[PDB]
Order: C-alpha cells, then sequence, then structure tokens
C-alpha cells in the first residue's frame, strides 16, 4: 500500500533524497517519502524548499508509526495512513518548510 505510492522511495539514503531533491527544475515542495536511516519503523519526508538566502535546500521530517495505529510528524495531528498525512500536509504547510506539491522525479 505504502510501497504502491510513487512518492514513497522506500530505502535511501539522506544524502541520495538530498541529490534528487536538489534539482534547480524543482520547485518549493517537492518531496519523497522514504525510510529513515536509523530510527526502526520510521519515516523520512524529504522535502524541497527555496529562499534567496539559502538557495535550493531540503529539510527532513521524521514520521512515526504507533501499533496504536495512526501516523504523524506531530503527535498532535494524526492521520489513519500515510497517504492521508502527505494528502494533508499538501494542503496546509503548518511547521513544515513548505506545503507539499510535487512527487520528486527520479
Ligand atoms: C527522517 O527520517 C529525518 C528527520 C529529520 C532529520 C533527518 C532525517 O533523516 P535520516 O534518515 O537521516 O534521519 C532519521 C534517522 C537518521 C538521523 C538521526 C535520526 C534518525
Amino acid at each position: 500500500s505504502i510501497q504502491a505510492e510513487e512518492w514513497y522511495f522506500g530505502k535511501i539514503t539522506r544524502r541520495e533524497s538530498e541529490r534528487l531533491l536538489l534539482n534547480a527544475e524543482n520547485p518549493r515542495g517537492t518531496f519523497l517519502v522514504r525510510e529513515s536511516e536509523t530510527t526502526k519503523g520510521a519515516y523520512c519526508l524529504s522535502v524541497s524548499d527555496f529562499d534567496n538566502a539559502k538557495g535550493l535546500n531540503v529539510k527532513h521530517y521524521k514520521i512515526r508509526k504507533l501499533d496504536s495505529g495512526g501516523f504523524y510528524i506531530t503527535s498532535r495531528t494524526q492521520f489513519n495512513s500515510l497517504q492521508q498525512l502527505v494528502a494533508y500536509y499538501s494542503k496546509h504547510a503548518d511547521g513544515l518548510c513548505h506545503r507539499l506539491t510535487t512527487v520528486c522525479p527520479t
């Protein structure tokens, strides 16, 4: 299901997510979800941002999944699925560097 998602890159490193997201063609909010390098059972949402200060850059947010079922970056805002979390952050920037816009091209 999660593996079925085109934005789910699975087991790729933080550096690789950065290589992919640092493409000059990527607008703010370009993103992907991957496994956390060191936190078992956790995912990482990698997102491109851009400003005149830093230019094109990348941020990483940890996504936790409870056995109790919920998915979240902040425990205050949980979802019944990773798909629903992605859909929510595609509408709300909240504390992220930018709302999610486009799936990172390979
Ligand atoms: C996502 O998993 C994440 C969130 C914030 C900052 C960095 C990451 O990417 P990661 O795969 O390097 O970090 C998750 C792992 C490795 C680094 C320390 C935290 C656990």
